[PDB]
């Protein structure tokens, strides 16, 4: 019924507010439950995903949330709503012009709980995936994509599994899936973080990065230059995170054990983050809340 309905999108926030308090992190409810409802109707086949994002200086906590394609173009919805001023930007095309121009299997909107929505992503048929060439036949994508197409080729980086967009920000990210062992080799690691110009792994973060299942750099409209880079591994070990301070070590896999989980048997899967940029690297642990029997063989494929 209608109550029903209305206290899932109460559920969600109650959810977002327990996984934000493991970081004593204190969610906006005026800023995320405008955004809840508009999406209620696909809150009650729903993915929420919590991600944790911390460094040394820094901790936020976002929630991401599955739109399915037959629901029509979410950024629009939020700019059509009054929840988002459109940046009068190109990356305010990017989300419709990636629908018009290929197979989008799903979106998904994304806040960050203290500001609300900054981000919409974009997924790709797993049997149907597009690469760099077809990425960059996007009118609105960045010139940095194609302008990065020989860096990319070079390191096998081809076949992409799904972009996101940041509005707040004005970037993309690349989500590079299928790749080859090479790739992942510590020297081929060394040479593409080194030549993007970013923060070196050290031994540990490269066996972290010899596991990643995807790889994606961000960039902009402004430069071809790539602002960050990312190694993401999926797993169900609580333990993973690519640091030795002990502090890391302790938060993430507190939230892995005890961020939210709407199911009461299953050992979730988690999924890591080792992000190099020019100035730091950081860590990152996504932990879904509720999941689709479809996004399960999903992660499933990943192993």
């Amino acid at each position: 019924g209608p109550m029903s309905e209305a206290a899932d999108v109460e559920r969600v926030y109650a959810a977002m507010e327990e996984a934000a308090g493991l970081l004593g992190v204190a969610c906006a409810r005026d800023k995320i439950y405008p955004l809840l409802s508009t999406f209620q109707d696909t809150l009650v086949g729903s993915v929420v995903w919590f991600s944790m994002a911390s460094g040394r200086h820094s901790t936020e906590l976002d929630f991401s949330i599955s739109v399915p394609t037959s629901h029509g173009d979410p950024y629009a919805t939020v700019v059509e709503k009054g929840l988002f001023p459109a940046t009068g930007h190109p990356v305010d095309d990017l989300l419709a012009d990636t629908q018009k121009h290929l197979p989008v299997s799903m979106f998904a909107i994304d806040g960050e709980v203290t500001g609300g929505f900054k981000k919409t992503y974009a997924f790709f048929p797993t049997d149907n995936m597009p690469g760099v060439a077809e990425l960059s036949a996007i009118p609105s994508m960045p010139p940095a994509v194609a302008e990065n197409a020989e860096l990319f080729a070079r390191y096998g980086l081809d076949k992409v599994q799904m972009t996101s967009m940041d509005y707040k920000k004005r970037q993309v990210n690349l989500y590079f899936s299928e790749l080859s062992a090479q790739t992942l080799e510590a020297e081929s690691v060394l040479a593409l973080v080194r030549e993007l110009g970013l923060h070196v792994p050290n031994e540990l973060g490269l066996k972290f990065c010899k596991r990643s299942f995807s790889v994606y750099p961000t960039l902009n409209w402004e430069t071809g230059k790539i602002d960050r880079l990312c190694f993401a591994v999926i797993s169900n070990d609580p333990t993973l995170v690519p640091s030795s301070d002990e502090g890391d070590i302790e938060k993430f896999h507190n939230y892995a054990t005890k961020a939210p989980y709407a199911y009461v048997g299953e050992k979730r899967t988690l999924v890591y983050g080792l992000t190099l940029s020019p100035k730091e690297e950081y860590y990152k642990l996504g932990a879904p809340y509720h999941i689709t029997d479809v996004f399960r063989g999903l992660l499933k494929a990943f192993d």
